């Protein structure tokens, strides 16, 4: 009676715990199907994580070197200076140090100012710069290089200068510098006392100077012509007299006789 | 008591099979945990690795802020709103905004600068110009020019003055700009009408005047030795009639005896 | 019956393990599910973090663009497939393939540029230069001069002629205004040497050195003149002398004759 009774008890107790460790294995499964996914998830990850490390250090060796050295590889300085500044309007800083203070202006260089507006200036008041290699302008407003200023200034006609710089204005020298003259051409008369005189003029001066001779001579072949008719005019009375003796000098001799 | 026996067999049977699945269960557990452990610890790694990208992704997100935006690094600057630079031609270079390289070789440099022929930088347009400023005064035949430099050129030089028109070519005004006057050496003898006479033919001229009238002064010398040729005849033409009347009025005294 | 009790004990005991061993199972089946919750919420966190990267870096990427591979910025372009740009000097800056700023404090300017002297702006090469253009007309002293400035100046200059070797030809100074239009000079001082040009002054004091000479000889002239003159009236008052005499002898010997 009592030992048949709990024999059945423990019979229930094992049914009872025989179920409770299968359902014990239902969880285990269940927690396994989430480290699964889990596991799963953290694969994925890993690889979308590698993918986007490269993506950053591709970002960090272009864009990144651009950054810190102020340069591209088709816009390069080499400096250690303090940042350009394109402080006007419109204004383009190029170079450390180089500040663009004025309007639709460019500073170029290294410590360029450029300090008036719709101007671009390759350096400053305390260092300026040459613009090298330009070709010679064409257009009005192209630059002019050194050979074009030469070819114009070639011939120039020009003072010779002191050593102090001032310029000796009180004698001009023509000529090639060796003894060689020159002719001035197309020069107009002269109108006031210290214009230069031209060939005509002089040719005109003696003209008039011989005019005036004639004027006087003429003068004096007047009164010579007048000379000359009362000179007949004695001549006559002289023929007249040595006539006038003649018949004298037979009229004595016939009352000789 | 052959059921009691039977039941304590089939007990302890049931018991066996329950020991050695809570062995089998205390394996997966083990199991469980080891994935579990892995899966922590490559948490862990990620959670490290993402952190490092973040930190990584900041400072680019901070580095290129200006420089996409403003199009501007800390050494080549602008300061505008305005439209893309655009380098068109084969080899050329933009800068600035508005700004067009057209043609091969060029370079627009400036806010709406435009470049239009090859082989050129321009600092403009036609539309609006810039002055380049701070130029040191050019050396090489390819440098360019400032302005000091063309005024050397003009300074110590013989020049025509303007009107504001612009050349006056009418007249060149030589001297100091004072009073003083000029004296212009090596000047050939003009042989044009319009060309400048130097000092030996102005003697010339003054010579041939002169010689002008020392022979009109001869011409008239020979007239008047003419009529004192006449004039000396005629002196011992009347001396002799002199003579005739002295011998006559003697001749008259006689007779009157 | 002893014998059964004594067995039934036994199996009692066992029960007793086992359940013991099962309370043992279910802690740790609870501590790993703790562990799994915090994986699976960090792994989700994780999935947010790293999605949100994703689209940082891809808005860098559409920012950047083409700037790293053209070279180029919004404002700052080269269309170009050359060599990178080389700045060797200290200080010096260099724009456009090719180019090479090798001087100290230099630029070069434009695809193939090269600055080879310090404190230069070089816009070519010794081999391919380049005009500068749209330049206003400068007015400092240290700004450039366009080409309308130098021809304007040059206009106003009076030069000998240019032979096509180059030479200068001094025998002749052609002035007026290229037509045919004469130029008056002035501020001419006087003539000292043979070969100096003379002044409007010089040539009216010639002409009246002329003048006087002309005075001169001609009042000598009239000297002459009137001593022919003086001399004929001599003569004249004789005659008239001779012809009274001539009457008186004539009425002398008419009354001789009676
Ligand atoms: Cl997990």
């Amino acid at each position: 009676k009592q030992i048949e009774d709990k024999i059945e008890e423990i019979l229930s107790k094992i049914y009872h715990i025989e179920n409770e460790i299968a359902r014990i294995k239902k969880l285990i499964k269940v927690t396994d199907a989430q480290v699964s996914r889990n596991t799963q998830s953290i694969t994925n990850l890993n690889t979308q994580v590698s993918n986007l490390d490269t993506r950053v250090t591709n970002i960090e060796n272009g864009i990144g070197d651009i950054v810190t050295t102020g340069s591209t590889k088709y816009f390069k300085t080499n400096t250690d200076g303090a940042d350009a500044n394109a402080q006007g309007a419109d204004s383009v800083a190029i170079g450390s140090g180089s500040i663009a203070a004025a309007e639709n202006s460019v500073a170029l260089g290294t410590n360029s100012v450029a300090d008036e507006a719709n101007t671009v200036s390759v350096g400053s008041s305390t260092q300026q710069r040459r613009i090298t290699n330009v070709a010679a302008g064409v257009n009005n407003t192209d630059a002019v290089n050194v050979a074009q200023l030469k070819a114009s200034e070639a011939g120039s006609v020009r003072y010779e200068t002191n050593a102090d710089g001032s310029v000796n204005y009180s004698v001009l020298n023509l000529g090639d510098g060796s003894g060689g003259t020159t002719r001035i051409g197309n020069v107009s008369a002269a109108v006031n006392d210290t214009d230069a005189v031209n060939y005509a003029q002089l040719k005109r001066s003696v003209e008039e100077a011989n005019t005036y001779t004639d004027q006087k001579m003429g003068e004096m072949n007047s009164k010579i012509k007048g000379v000359e008719n009362k000179m007949k005019q004695i001549e006559d009375k002289i023929e007249e007299i040595l006539s006038k003796i003649y018949h004298i000098e037979n009229e004595i001799a016939r009352i000789k006789k």
